[PDB]
């Protein structure tokens, strides 16, 4: 399962999310750095990021086809 960090209320993380589902990302789980300080320094600037178990890291912007070539790029 791939890791999507992102905030509430934003139109390109909503669009990362479609990015998962036309490339046919696998499973993958949303966490919102909103109220953790450490996760807003790290991901404040960059979010949609997708992160994968290998910890590679994708910082948005990304459509189907990007998305699909990193994932098939790993490891």
């Amino acid at each position: 399962a791939l890791t999507l960090y992102q905030r509430d209320d934003c139109h390109l993380c909503d669009q990362a999310v479609e990015a998962l589902a036309q490339a046919r990302a696998g499973a993958f789980f949303s966490v919102f750095i909103d109220d953790d300080a450490a996760l807003e320094s790290a991901y404040g600037l960059r979010v949609p990021v997708l992160r994968d178990p290998m910890g590679r890291e994708l910082d948005w912007p990304f459509d189907a086809p990007r998305l699909r070539a990193w994932l098939d790029a790993a490891p």
